[PDB]
């Protein structure tokens, strides 16, 4: 029984490197990030410029009204920290705690004075899947790493989706959680089943590259879970044909500086 999103998997990993190269970043929606790029790269970030590139997904999303962050926020695999630093700068944070890893393999939290930057506390050296939930108004969880393999895919993001549970459990009142593989009949199935017990929809970022069918569960989403899944593996394949399509570009993202 398989799946769009199985085989746009399974096209993807037959396609040769050029292949995969030029499809991974046809006609997406990008941030161009030039301009402090070699700031960020030698480890000092430059004014309102964002540390990574999530915080143009949690802002594309915020924009959009699919969440509204408030009250304490939680960030969980907060890497260099560009959701939580977007989430200071939200009227109605109050305050931001984000907890990652780091060490060899990963990313560290990056260290910034974007606008209210005293709000935000980031922590390395933690596995957020042996912290115990603790209460928080805003949830948010960046966590999931690609594999060319669909079941590993799968895996992992059964692991994610058990651990935010407990969070979810207790009740904030927005969240947003990337599910890496929503495309097996079984991750289907099992994120309706969480949508019936906590809400929210899934919804496809277009920053998302089209090597990745990641998408974020999202606490202001209705979205019926077949429908959004099969909508995205629809585009995913057919980016697949034809020629391929510039990207697409925002503006920057600007967080401005100061305490708050
Ligand atoms: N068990 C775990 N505990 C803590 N962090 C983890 C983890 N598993 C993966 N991660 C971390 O989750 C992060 C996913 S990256 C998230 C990007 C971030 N949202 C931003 O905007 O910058 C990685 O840095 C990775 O190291
Ligand atoms: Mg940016």
């Amino acid at each position: 029984g398989e799946t769009l999103g199985e085989k746009w998997k399974a096209r993807l990993n037959q396609m040769s490197a050029l292949e995969f190269y030029s499809y991974k970043k046809s006609g997406i929606t990008e941030v161009c990030r030039e301009e402090a790029r070699r700031a960020l790269k030698d480890g000092v970030a430059t004014g309102g410029h964002a540390v990574s590139r999530g915080s143009a997904k949690l802002r594309w999303l915020v924009d959009r009204g699919y969440l509204q962050p408030y009250g304490k926020v939680i960030d969980l695999g907060c890497g260099r920290g560009g959701w939580s630093y977007y989430a200071a700068t939200i009227r109605k944070v109050q305050e931001v705690k984000g907890y990652t890893k780091g060490g060899p393999g990963h990313e560290e939290p990056v260290l910034v004075q974007s606008y209210g930057w005293n709000i935000v506390r980031l922590k390395s050296g933690v596995d957020v899947f042996h912290m115990a939930a603790e209460p928080c108004d805003t949830l948010l969880c960046d966590i999931g790493e690609s594999s060319s393999s669909p079941e590993v895919e799968e895996a992992r993001t059964l692991r994610v989706l058990s651990m935010v549970g407990d969070w979810l459990e207790k009740r904030p009142g927005a969240f947003c959680i990337k599910v890496l593989c929503p495309y097996t009949s079984t991750m289907m199935e099992t994120l309706e089943r969480l949508q019936r017990r906590y809400g929210g929809g899934l919804v496809r970022v277009p920053l998302s590259r089209n090597s990745t069918h990641e998408m974020y569960w999202v606490s202001g989403a209705k979205s019926n879970t077949i429908k959004s899944v099969s909508t995205t593996s629809q585009l995913l394949l057919g980016r697949m044909d034809g020629p391929r399509r510039p990207v697409k570009y925002e503006e920057d993202v600007n967080l401005g500086s100061g305490t708050r």
